Parts: C-alpha cells; sequence; structure tokens
DNA sequence: AAAAAAAAAAAAAAAAAAAAAAAAAAAA
C-alpha cells in the first residue's frame, strides 16, 4: 500500500453516517483545488479550521484518507476587478462591501448575498457597482469562516450581525452570463470573511457607493422595511401568474409583483398547493405585521427609473422569538 | 402567545393535503380585505359559507390560525358606473346581465364572462354596454355564491342554467387597460350572486340592451348555434397562422377566423402538436354535428359594420351526455 | 354509443406523441372534405395511401376515431382554367407545368413553387402563364403524391428532380387578391402528382412558355445559377434595409436587391442578429462558391422591360455532400 | 400425479436457500421461451450448459419440477435491422459489434453495453449505427455465454476482454421508444456469444463504423482515458445540481456535466449523503489519477457538432490490484 | 420507461390582425 504525502489548508470538518457506519471528511485545500479526505474520530475532533497540515495518505479499503498529520505554517486580496477578468471567468480574491442577503424567494436553498465590488471598465477608473452571489445553502454554511452555522437561523444571524460590513472574500469565481451580465459565485474551495473594519479605513467607503448593479440589466436589488399595510393579490392570467403587492415603507408606496411558474420537475397538484400556501402566508403577513408579531423586509429589484417592474427578489420575516422565517 | 380578535365575513373553506398532512383555509373577509386562515375538521364542517363571524386567532407553529369562533350577523349595489370611476380603476359592487361565458378557446383555465352594465358617459346618461370578465377557473368557482362547483361540467352548468339572469357583482375590480378598454375583473374576496328577479322589475330590462361593447374597439361578442356545416380550413401564411372557419347558423353564413401564436412558454414541438390536435378536433366537429351527437355554440368577436375581421372568441360543446366539451 | 359509416379516401397516415401517449390520425378524404380520424397502430401500419376504405367511427372517450375498415375502389384534370374561375375562387384541379421550386428567402417554412398552367381570356384563347403557390412545409410535404418526405432535404430533392416536369394539381385552391394578382394555394385536401410524361404528348409543350406572370405586376421570377463572383453589399437607408448585390450568371451581369424589415412578432435585437446572419451567410456566400464546395441558384423576380428592381425571391444552395441548404 | 413430457434448451444453472431449504432451478428455453423448473442436486452437477434436453415433468408438492432427462441435441443469425422491425418491437437475433460497456453512474445494478449493429433504412441502404443495450446485473451474467460471471469483477473483465470482438446476439428484444429512439433489450431467453473472429472476415469491418446513434437524439457515447486533471466541481442552482467536469484525454480538453436528481423513491437525507460520497470520490479521483495507482475510464454522451452538451453516461476505474471499480 | 437539459436574467396584459405584392433615395 503506497503512500502519499501533501501538504495544505483545511476549510471544513464534516461527518456523516451510513447505514451504521461513520464517515469523517475533511476538504483539504491541495494546491488551490478541493480535495476531500477520510479520516478517524481523533482526527475528527484534533483538527481545527483554517489551519494547514501535512498529511500522509494510504489507499486503503478503496479510498484514500490520513493515516498521519503534522502541524505546519503557511492574505492579498484585490480591491478591484477588471471587465476583462469578468470576461475571462478567472477565480479571483476581492475586498468587498456585504450589503445583505436573503432567500430566493420560492426557492428550497438557492439564498443570494449582495456585494459591492470596484469595477474597473475598459477605461481603467474603479467605481462601486453591486453584484449578486447565488449559493446553496451548505455552500454558505461551510463557506464562512470564523463562524459555525448548523441552520437557516445561524445563516441569518451571521447575515444581519454582518451587515454593512466589509468582507474579504477568497476564491469567489467571478462569471459572465450569455448577455452582459456579470455574478460572482462561490466555489468549493472559497470562503469568506468578516474583516472586523472597526473604522481601520474610511477614504474608501466613499467609494463603495452603488448607483447600478452588473448583475441584471438596469435594475437595482434594495430592501425595504414593511411598516404598514400589505396587500397581496393573486392575479392569474392568460400567461402568467402573478402576485400583484402593494406595501407601505417608511417613506413610499411600493408596487411590486411577484411572479410564478411550474418548475420542469413538478406536477399539476404540487405547484398549486405551494402557490396556495404562498398565497395564504401573504395573506397572513399584513395582519402578522399590523400587530408587531413579526417584522418583514423585502429586498426587491427596482428600476429606478421605470418603476413599470419591480418584482420582488426575496421576502424575509425577523420574528419576536429570534429565529428567521426564510419564506 | 398573544392573541387576536377578529370580525369578519366567510367567503369559501377550502382543504387539501401535503406530505400526509392535511391543511384547512377559510377565507375570511376582514375590513373588505381577503385573509385566509387555518382552521381543523370541526372548524371546517362546522362553517357554513357567506355567514359572518367573531374568531380568535393565536400565532402557533409558525402560522395564524382559528382558536374559536361565535357566531354573528351583518346588500347595497350601484345599479350605474361613471367614466371616471373605470379611470380610477376603483372596486365596486353592481347589478348587471349575465349574458353568456365561454372558456377562451385554446386557453388551459381563464374563463371569460360577458355582462351587460349600465355606463354613464361624461354627458351623465345610463347606458348599457357590454364588458368582459376574464377569470381563471378556480376563482370563479369560489366565487359563485348558492352554487358548488368542483369541474368544468359544474361551472358550464352553472353558466347556461344562469344565462340572461341579472347578477349581484360583489367587488368586481373594475379596470381600464392602455387604450379606452374597459373591463371588470373577479378578486378574491369579490363574488357573484343570482338575483332570481322573476321579473320582480321589468322597466329596467329595456335599458339592458347592448349596442357596442366598451372592452373591444368597435366590436361585440356574440353566440352563435351552429347549425349545418362547419368548415374549418388552416391557413399558415409567411407570418400568421390562421383557421379559416365558415360556418353555417339559424340565418347566416358566418365566416370567421381563428389565429395562432406560440406562448413565450412554448416549445417548437409542443405548439405544433397542440395546434394539430385543435385542427383534428375542429375537422371531426362538423361530422359530430350533422349527426346530432354534440351540440356547437360559437362566441365570436364579431364587427357589424365590418365582417373583415370575426375572430372566434371561443367555441364550446353540448354532448348528448350532458357534460360540456370546453374547447 | 351510436356509430357512423362512412366511404372515402385516405391522404396521408401521422404519428404523434403527447404526454407519453399516442395518436394515429388518418386525413380521410369526405365528400371532397378533409376530415381527420384517430386510429390504432394496427391501422397505422395496414392502410396505404391514396387508396378509398370504408370505415365505421363510433364517439368514444371525446373522440371519433376508426373501429373498423373495409377495403374499397374508386382522374378528369381540366387543361385550362377561366379568367372567371380564378374571380370565383373555386376549387379546382389542373394540369400545369413545375417550372422550379425555393424557400422563400428569409422565411422560416413558407416555401412557394412556380407553376405554368394554361390561362383562358376573357376572350377566350388559352396561353401559358406563370403563378406562384406558396405553401408552409408540412402540407408540401404530405401533398406531393407517390413521394415520401421528412425533411427539408427530401423536399428539395422532390422539386429538383422533378424540375420541368408536368404535374397534375388535385383541389388546387385558386384565388385572386386585392389587385390583379392570381395564385394558386395548396389547400389540406389537396394533391400533387408527377405525371411522369416520358414524352406522352409533345402538341402541348409549345403552349407552355411563359412571357408574362399573372401573380406580380409585369415581373416574371426566374431562376439563375451563379457562376462567378457574388457581391453583397448591405445599405441600410433613412427607411430601407437593403442587400445590394451583384453576380454573374453563365450570360450575364444581375444587379439585385434583397429587401428587410421587422415582422410585427420581433424585437429590436433579435431582427438584428437575423440580418447579421445572413449578413455573413451572404458575404461567406462568395468564397464558398469560387472554389466549388457549393453550388448556388438564385431565383429572382425580374422584370425584363425595367431593370430597376430585381428583387431576389429566393437563394438556395446545392453542397457537395448533397444535402440542400435552404437559407 | 400426471406427467408431462418436454424437450429444450438449457440456459443457466441455479441453486438458493429458503430457511433451511435447498431450491435449484434450470432455466430451460421451451419453445423460444423462458420457463424455470425444479431440480435435484444431481441435477444440478449433471446438466451442462446451452446443451439441449428432454424432461418428464410431475406436478409434486405444489411445484413442477425434473422427474428424469435424456440427453438430445439439436444458429442463423441476421446480419441487418430493419427499420420496420424496430418498429414492430420484434425479437431477433444479430451479428453486431461490442464496443464498450460501463455501469450507468450513479445506478445500484443497471449496466450498459454499446453495440454497433447494421440498421438498414426505409430506403434499403445497411450502415452501421450505435445502439445501448441497457441491463441489470444478473440478467447480463447469466446472459454470457462460454463466460462463467459471480460478481462485478467478472462482469467487467468479460466486458474489457472482450472490447471490440464480434458477438452474435440470440433473441435480443428490439425496442423503439416514444420518440425516434432505438434500443436493444436483454431478455431472459437472451444470450450473447463471443464469436472469436480472429479475422475470420475482414469485408465487414469496414461497414460497422459508427457516424450517428439510433438510441440518443444527435448524440454519441465514446470513451475518453483520463490521462491528466481531473477537475469536478459540485454546482447547484436553482433547479439542477451539475457536476461540471473537466479533464485531459490523450488528445484534448473535455468539458463534462454530470447531472443530478432525487428518484422517487429517496429521502432528502439518503439522496444528500449518497452525492456527497460521490463527491468526495470524484475529488479523489484525481490524486489517485496523478498518482497511478488507478487508471480511469470516462464514457460520455458527446455531441460532436454541439459540445455544450456532453453529460457523462459512466465512468470506471482500473485499479493497479486488478479488480473493477464501478463507481 | 428512457432520452433531454448551461442558468438566470427579462417580463404589465390584451386588445388588434386577410396577405402579399410593391419599393431607389435623397433632395426640395
Amino acid at each position: 500500500l503506497r503512500t502519499l504525502n501533501v501538504k495544505g489548508q483545511l476549510l471544513t470538518k464534516t461527518t456523516m453516517s451510513i447505514n451504521n457506519e461513520d464517515y469523517y471528511l475533511f476538504k483539504f485545500l491541495v494546491n488551490n483545488k478541493s480535495i476531500d479526505y477520510y479520516g478517524t474520530q481523533t482526527q475528527f475532533f484534533s483538527l481545527i479550521n483554517n489551519k494547514t497540515y501535512e498529511l500522509v495518505l494510504q489507499y486503503s479499503r478503496k479510498k484514500l484518507l490520513i493515516k498521519s498529520y503534522e502541524q505546519c505554517e503557511d492574505m492579498t486580496v484585490c480591491k478591484s476587478v477588471t471587465f476583462q477578468e469578468f470576461c475571462a471567468n478567472e477565480i479571483k480574491s476581492l475586498l468587498a462591501k456585504f450589503l445583505y442577503g436573503f432567500k430566493i424567494y420560492g426557492s428550497s436553498n438557492v439564498y443570494k448575498l449582495v456585494f459591492v465590488i470596484l469595477l474597473e471598465d475598459n477605461n481603467g477608473t474603479i467605481n462601486g457597482v453591486q453584484v449578486e452571489m447565488m449559493s446553496d445553502f451548505k455552500r454558505l454554511s461551510g463557506a464562512f469562516k470564523n463562524h459555525v452555522i448548523e441552520n437557516e437561523n445561524d445563516l441569518f444571524d451571521c447575515m444581519y450581525k454582518s451587515e454593512e460590513k466589509y468582507f474579504n472574500l477568497y476564491r469567489i469565481k467571478c462569471n459572465h452570463n450569455a448577455n452582459n451580465y456579470k455574478s460572482l459565485s462561490l466555489s468549493s474551495n472559497s470562503q469568506l470573511e468578516r474583516l472586523e473594519t472597526d473604522d481601520s479605513m474610511f477614504e474608501y467607503e466613499f467609494q463603495y457607493d452603488y448607483t447600478v448593479n452588473i448583475s441584471r440589466s438596469n435594475k437595482i436589488i434594495q430592501k425595504h422595511r414593511v411598516t404598514g399595510n400589505f396587500t397581496s393579490e393573486r392575479n392569474i392570467y392568460q400567461n402568467s401568474d402573478r402576485f400583484v403587492i402593494s406595501y407601505d415603507t417608511a417613506n413610499e408606496k411600493i408596487k411590486t409583483s411577484i411572479y410564478n411558474r411550474m418548475e420542469n420537475a413538478e406536477s399539476k397538484t404540487d405547484y398549486d398547493t405551494s402557490i396556495t400556501l404562498k398565497d395564504v402566508t401573504l395573506s397572513q403577513l399584513n395582519s402578522l405585521i399590523e400587530s408587531n408579531l413579526v417584522q418583514v423586509d423585502v429586498y426587491l429589484v427596482t428600476d429606478p427609473n421605470n418603476v413599470k417592474n419591480n418584482v420582488i427578489a426575496g421576502i424575509t420575516k425577523i420574528e419576536i422569538d429570534g429565529t428567521y422565517e426564510p419564506l
């Protein structure tokens, strides 16, 4: 049984059970590539996160796994991104601004964070724009550094407690859609760190102001806090199934319109039941708000010039208990 | 668990099943706004429709739901509408005339009723005009009062049995399209009631005569009963896919032309298969008619001055069995 | 379940699949009218084309369909058409000359054949003129007799292999446009047959010479074979978007000009992308021709007296492989 | 106890134990139909495979079983198949070419072989195309002739040792899916034989070249040998759970994408655990390859014209030991 | 059953409507 030697960082330990057997996996970063390895219980407790190691691996029982480890020792993050870098789809690190993050409405697990990043145009000037980092739940939970996340409430806590704080993003895969839509993405070997600025630098916060968003066409995602009435009328048309919504911020009336479809792997009855549960939840939401049982934040895809289209990106509910209801 | 108290009408009880669990929803009208609440089985059987209630609600298990109820007790309907009211898009009640209702041709569920209402112009005179209340199937089924509807056959029965009868419309949202097109719409908290006139008043039926329609430009929807031949030739042109139809009423030859398109969420093969099923159905329709197996009613958008355009709005089939084939 | 009995020809069997179910349709000609019927798999294989049948039909499961069939047994074609017959828009049969057929340039499926027919004027003399039978692809594929067509290559093969041959046209609906434009059209129950003359009669081929065309105003469609250079310069003007083309036949320089518009159901980006793909295809066409990779036939609407207007009707490409590129 | 007499081939003897009792079954081919019979231990050892017999059967103890047997004595295989034969779903024999066979990725037992067969089109010419014979493990093990198979390693040995060899297929049920997908299937009474050509005929091997595959739409399954890096990034989207894979053949970079779903009889935790085991296996696969511990063959559903879709059909691992790891 | 499938932006709807010839544009 020949062995291998490898030096690399660790990212996140994980355990699981299959047919009355226990597997312990370690997500070691080797040569800037994520590779998972098997380990024992002492390996599970002993190893700490984000600290590099040296390992000997022996291919026993069909699998590579950790035989022995030795503690070892080992960051520069770009403050801007070039248009050509987004074109080239090159993995990168960044210093960005974490605005706010919501669970995409009517989606099981695909959360979405909003980041302000300094984009450098073809001319060469750097300005702060908006980007939308989608991510599944587990990748987000295992990607946050210096935090421990087990359920959606923990994720929402780590979001809200960190609102407006400055994030260091490690190995966020930038990508460029078919049209001129630019967005980050959170890869397995990627990580997020709260920089804990405490006004360490203030000369940069002037730059981090968003006038447009480069992930959508002429639209920006903004957060509103629902103050008063929340009317939500379903409207089934010949083609679409809209949710025409009108609500009251602290400043202005807002007229949004959620949309609906049947996903390809859905049935006529499952989709209809899910939609009617959504509708009853929205209907009860107004009475819940007026009596201060819950508070509601609506992150909507507004178009400041043309308010004819204001599709809600996602709704979230901060309850009196303290748990967060995704919705 | 703090509680709320609310007095309001009930509209329609409903039950559903999600992953081996039962949800019972009640569509309570609170402060002239539809709000749905959860309930138990005894709540489902005990409560009757259209009868108001007093309720105590307690926010348990993420949801508002009915804890206890107390029977309580509690209509003026406008006989006309103002042009400015259509402009303002104000919800309203009405006394209208139910001409006839058809399932929009080549549409899964968006039925359409035809109503005669007394419109008051800018001058101030009231005359009877035509309006087109579209609605999805379930809203129609839950909106009819003193009727029980479970399937399309029940809906068509409630329509045909009520032809030419006078309807009281509660909270029908009037609306005004981009151009001078005016139409009703059936909101969640809206209802329809057969007034059961029995010639209670006849001095008003003189007014309810339609010379034009305010939902289309210079066109009126009329019902014809197909007597003789029903020729239906498909004609695929450079731009359109017409269905040139010629048929025989009890009075006159009619030369209509159905149209076709691919809806945005459709494929080149699904649309083609749907169209060829439509074509084979129309082709068999003539032989079906001539042998008295079925009877056919064609509601067409005629223009009495200019018969160059007679797009069929919808076809319906009354079979020998008694069921209604939408088509 | 009462039944019907009917004797009629069959035209074309067809099969299709809808949500994991199979429909088999037979296009039976009953009383000189096309009617489609449903059938089973043995019905699909057993029945042969163009051979009449006797059928018993029973209205089961919402649909007329074939229960049993019995083999049965059963043409005079007019050699001329009267001006009044074109005026009256009367369906008719004909003996005509198939010149050539092209896919209308920049059109998804509306092919167009060119026929020489003997028109009888108001005076009473019969002379050979040109007519333009448009047709969608599937009607053409199902309309050719003694041929099997599945894709555009088969259609082009059936055209080119039959060039200059004499066609018997069954039930071609003649029609007369708003102005003095006369054209055939290919109805569902219509058919085309290669007569296979083999110089059966030659005294008639003297008549079949076209001096004008009755589907256009003073213009005739003619086929040219591109020999040398094919220059194609786009020219976007204040109103039109021309494609000024100059090419070299075996005899003469030709200066055509294709035109462009946005169809009503098109977008500013889709139309522009389609146009630039057309332009790159035309630009590469010259280099393709000069190296004998493909051969090109241009059917253009020439006006022999006035060459100031020579709009190309359609281009077609015979490749080295043998497949036909519509363009 | 009346008895029966029957003459038929034998296919595969089998033994099993139920509650401390032994059952011995013989898969006798009677009148080209598989029928299983019970027997005794001497029956188990005495009878040889593929050799016909005469048997007397007596219905004792609820079951037909072999009382006595007498040795007896008894093939023409079609070299082509007609399109109509695939349409008719008729069992058939064939002479085909065994390309390669893999265990369908993420499937417990449904292996899949790839065969080149001479299809005769509607025109009448015979050309070599690709077909995909799925089969469960035990049917494959009992279907191979002149081979003994007990575990997956034996099956993979019988595959790889027989790569590119010519197979005689007995009673392979051809079938035709809803769309134009044509595929073989391995029935109980079906068998496979290595013909052992040894260049017996070479004039036919020119025909056996695959340009397309008739079991998929415009795609062909091909085998690649992974030479260098094997990157496998999981990507959980709003709808799909892709495994975007990039690897290095001996010639070209390849960008495949495995897909994932929850089968209907699966749970949210079992599916997630299975997927994360798949992901850790793929992650370790690269390090395994680079150190020559294992070799990897990826059979992928490529589309040569459009590489935008390259779903891996199946991965297989040839280890240094000699055993084959299915994966 | 097995093939197919990059997502993730963008989206008021719902009236209206024979088509298919014709045409050089740009000055004034």
